[PDB]
């Protein structure tokens, strides 16, 4: 420990911090970990603390910890959660058993944003833009998200927002991931994202599916059954049988589903909600779109540095992970103030 340390109890979960970070406060906890705000003296900012959850109790745990850490150390980028710190109260690799993550605090999360009522059309222009902005970056490391929905997007009362996590997640996934296709790629979290704008635009949920059958249905009453060229991409025999013994569906007219909102939104929301996910629109053509016109910069649109993760088809003992993790934890370099 090169800093000083203090401990404290909150909610029955123990905090043991650096003395810079002054007056915690949870947040929020979940099984993955609990979350406290917090003032760090020495920048002056406030922070959110996020302390993990038994991080190596299983060499499950043990990977996930490591993946965790190793995809927030590589996150530098204005639209998605990075870290100001990380630190462990231990002293060696030995007695390690606890992480502890630092970003800067964000106010809210979209779905409270949302409040299940209609944004302006400029909100909704600069909530999305942002969302693909960030989305260009993270798919550019050759990362999919998988989990986009209004509660992994942190928004401050600025606007500003940032991805988080790489009420229903099931109501904002993609359609193949329905069908549990092996094969899905990036596009899903373009797919995730037109279920975002469109719920901006309408403050209802486009697909409120109670099931993961109920929540396909749903979908292909909007965008209509395959057509042909996807049917023929479909390898199972059971979901063929299935898909193709449905009473067939047009795709729907979206200028009337979403009439009221800009003509130029409901083209995007047409790119984006392709059945076909080889059909969909990617981030950075999104982010191209004529709507985005007023905040468009290819300029200042980065793409992120390449993200080795070949450590994912590695099969390692508990302490492995354990140490890899201690090692990430030692070689943090804090982003400049
Ligand atoms: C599920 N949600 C909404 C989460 C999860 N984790 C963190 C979080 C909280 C604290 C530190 C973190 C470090 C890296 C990544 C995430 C965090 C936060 C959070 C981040 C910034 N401000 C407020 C809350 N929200
Ligand atoms: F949403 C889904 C997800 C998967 C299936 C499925 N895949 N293979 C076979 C089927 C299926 C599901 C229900 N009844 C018959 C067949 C059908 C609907
Ligand atoms: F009913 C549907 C809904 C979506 C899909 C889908 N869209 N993009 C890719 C596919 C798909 C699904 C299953 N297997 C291969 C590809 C296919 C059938």
């Amino acid at each position: 420990e090169r800093p000083t340390f203090y401990r404290q109890e909150l909610n029955k979960t123990i905090w043991e911090v650096p003395e810079r970070y002054q007056n915690l406060s949870p947040v929020g906890s979940g099984a993955y970990g609990s979350v406290c705000a917090a003032f760090d003296t020495k920048t002056g900012l406030r922070v959110a603390v996020k302390k993990l959850s038994r991080p190596f109790q299983s060499i499950i745990h043990a990977k996930r910890t490591y993946r965790e850490l190793r995809l927030l150390k590589h996150m530098k980028h204005e639209n998605v959660i990075g870290l100001l710190d990380v630190f462990t109260p231990a002293r060696s690799l030995e007695e390690f058993n606890d992480v502890y993550l630092v970003t800067h605090l964000m106010g809210a999360d979209l779905n409270n944003i949302v409040k299940c009522q209609k944004l302006t059309d400029d909100h909704v222009q600069f909530l999305i833009y942002q969302i693909l902005r960030g989305l260009k970056y993270i798919h550019s490391a050759d990362i999919i998200h998988r989990d986009l929905k209004p509660s992994n997007l942190a928004v401050n009362e600025d606007c500003e927002l940032k991805i988080l996590d790489f009420v229903a997640t099931r109501w904002y996934r993609a359609p193949e991931i329905m069908l549990n296709w092996m094969h899905y790629n990036q596009t899903v979290d373009i797919w995730s994202v037109g279920c975002i704008m469109a719920e901006l635009l309408t403050g209802r949920t486009l697909f409120p599916g109670t099931d993961h059958i109920d929540q396909l249905k749903l979908i292909l009453r909007l965008v209509g059954t395959p057509g042909a060229e996807l049917l023929k991409k479909i390898s199972s025999e059971s979901a063929r049988n299935y898909i193709q013994s449905l009473t067939q569906m047009p795709k729907m007219n979206f200028a009337n589903v979403f009439i009221g909102a800009n003509p130029l939104a409901v083209d995007l929301l047409e790119k984006m909600l392709v059945l076909d996910s080889d059909k969909r629109i990617t981030a950075a053509q999104a982010l191209a779109h004529a709507y985005f016109a007023q905040y468009h910069d290819p300029d200042d649109e980065p793409v992120a540095d390449p993200y080795d993760q070949s450590f994912e088809s590695r099969d390692l003992l508990i302490d492995e992970w354990k140490s890899l993790t201690y090692d990430e934890v030692i070689s943090f370099v804090p982003p400049p103030l």
